[PDB]
């Protein structure tokens, strides 16, 4: 209850920039906006986009239900885009629609893994100093080429750092800096903290940042970001079951084995909240009554808007190696359901567990079940939807 | 037939460095060595490792069958490790075991995506200039902190570049540079090209490099590298079949649909060479005679040493929705085979295609088959081995 007061954010969102490149069919900028919106004390988030993209952005705001977002037109350069964002926040006009912050954050649309910690640190350092920025060590040596493309000099790696986002400023300082800024610097400047230093004699505080702060620039960064996203949504599973005592027991049985086999995963069970993996468990039918309920409940929801939701429909059934033909015929309705719910961003898979078995055989099947489920969750791959797997 | 003559390479292999971190259970350094060994004209590859790791490295050389590798002891710093590598190549002693190169390449063990192109360019520039290095543009602004951790100054992004590997030198130049180098510079220097400039007045040629040249430093770089590796081994598939005319036709049928559905994939068919994906096709039995032959042929091979090999055993069978119980019982031997060959780094999956069907139903099953196969290839995930999938 001690959150910074009067804070807003500005994102310039103007190889080619990757802010609209999809990850799991969702544009990268949407993940960044989500990460910023989760920080309750950032009152307004001002995003600069170009005219050609203004409609894509608005559609993105609607589709993913982003809150506290005000759009402004980007300039041709990054400093111009940021200035327009600050203008919109200045509350110094008849036209102004937004409270003037004390502290403003600058972030980039292609840096989706920002969290409340580093933000708090840069906001706090900026109150005390006027300006602040996240830094990282250099991995590569920096060099200066001559006109003919030969080594002129090398810089001492230990005396330099890479400037990263987020940055934060006392609003009046940075706004005043932009108002004094030469048009040359607006065109060719890359670094807001250098503006504050040159035009307001404000020496920014450099805060140490995590490896997560990097900017998505290349294809390989998109790969890395996809993986981090998929890992983070793999850490929670909800096992769902009927009130029937048979179903509750196998459901809880599976819950327990998922907990013990998948270390560092939060597993819960609900009868029949930011969870994207569901394990629906059934003994008492050769059908999908429980799974159908769960799907209809998710087809409505906005869980499916934000990330692909994985649903594993699990059936405990009596059989030696293969279940009887007629029961297997019923289970194959999974294919049809999977095809339908794929359209709503749900990935539906089936898993058969032989029940009952001898103790050790059943233990092994439960472990295999857990591994299979973890695998389907990890990969989140649409290619295997509708399959009936066996533990 | 115009390859550079008298070339050798030196790799200093001494968060914590990631050269022994596994990707697909194979250490990162092994992928780099493979990439360098593929360049035929690099006569010797000298790798510096620390004493504690000398045995791991030797084991790695044996396990993955690396050629042309000579090991030397790493120093405590990077310049010391490189000097020892050059010493071993100098051929200026009774103890010398290696031809003296005209040009030597320096590379890093944690940069596995180096290819003949950039190598040729830096070797060629180094003949003409004495020294040469790959460069990249800067993504982040570089700054200098003051003692109290505040912004001192920012560097102009457009006048600087990030120095990357590979680098190459006329041997005598760089060897002479190391022989004149102060112990301070051996301790604190990060940049071989700066050595050549300071101690031999050699201005290195800066060659433009690809985004692939980056160094694996963080967990997120390991993710990216894994993805790139898996993508590159996904571009070739071998469909394997009996001489039986029935099997040849369904095998070739599937080959053709894989070609058309998987654009930019090289697909070939062999009867029953750097391919890690096999599709074994069978109509004429409810058994795995053809697949067993293929597995035994791979259990011997060194394909499985370098990358996990994916094998999809495909059965075309008559059935409406579910195949008859007794035939399904036979197909479940797949589970047992998969468990066994997993130990030899082979990932075995099963796929059932209903045959015959009406034209359009069969077309659809073939397409789904292709998507399933592509998915299993893409992910290369051990969790789903032994499953019988249905197209
Ligand atoms: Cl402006
Ligand atoms: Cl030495
Ligand atoms: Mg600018
Ligand atoms: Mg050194």
């Amino acid at each position: 209850s001690m959150h910074p007061q009067a804070v807003a954010a500005v994102l310039p969102a103007g190889p080619t920039p990757k802010q609209f490149c999809p990850i799991l069919e969702r544009p990268l900028i949407s993940y960044t906006l989500q990460a910023l919106e989760r920080v309750c004390w950032i009152k307004d988030i001002v995003v600069a986009v170009t005219g050609e993209n203004m409609e894509v952005m608005k559609s993105i705001i609607q589709k993913y239900q982003h809150k506290r977002i005000s759009l402004v037109e980007a300039g041709v350069t990054r400093h111009r885009s940021i200035f327009n964002g600050l203008k919109a926040l200045a509350e110094d006009q008849i036209n102004s629609k937004l409270s003037k912050p004390e502290v403003v954050i600058i972030h980039d649309a292609v840096r989706p893994f920002v969290e409340e910690g580093v933000l708090l640190k840069v906001v706090t350092a900026a109150k005390e100093h006027g300006a602040a920025g996240a830094i990282r060590p250099l991995v590569s040596t920096v060099v200066s080429p001559s006109a003919d493309g030969c080594l002129d000099y090398s810089l001492e790696r230990a005396r330099h750092r890479a400037s990263e986002m987020p940055q934060a400023f006392l609003f009046d300082v940075i706004y005043e800096a932009y108002q004094q800024c030469s048009d040359y610097d607006l065109e060719f400047g890359t670094e807001c903290l250098q503006l504050a230093l040159k035009y307001c004699c404000t020496k920014a505080k450099l805060v140490e940042g995590s490896p997560d702060l990097w900017k998505v620039t290349y294809k390989r960064d998109l790969y890395a970001a996809e993986s981090i996203i998929k890992e983070r949504i793999s850490q929670e599973i909800c096992v769902v079951m009927d009130t029937e005592e048979d179903n509750k027991h196998v459901g809880h049985l599976l819950e327990e084995v998922l907990k013990s086999e998948l270390n560092h995963v939060k597993v819960t069970s609900e009868a029949l909240d930011q969870c994207y993996n569901f394990v629906c468990v059934n003994v008492t039918t050769s059908d999908f009554q429980e799974t159908q309920k769960l799907l209809s409940m998710l087809e409505e929801s906005s869980l499916c808007i934000l990330y692909p939701v994985v649903v594993v429909s699990v059936h405990f059934l009596d059989f030696k190696l293969v279940p009887p033909s007629q029961k297997m015929e019923n289970l194959m309705q999974i294919r049809e359901f999977a095809k339908e719910v794929k359209e709503r961003n749900i990935l539906l898979y089936g898993l058969l567990i032989s029940y009952p078995q001898d103790d050790q055989k059943l233990q092994e099947s439960l472990r295999q079940g857990a591994i299979i489920i973890a695998s389907l969750i990890k990969e989140r791959n649409s290619g295997l939807i509708g399959q009936l797997l066996i533990a």
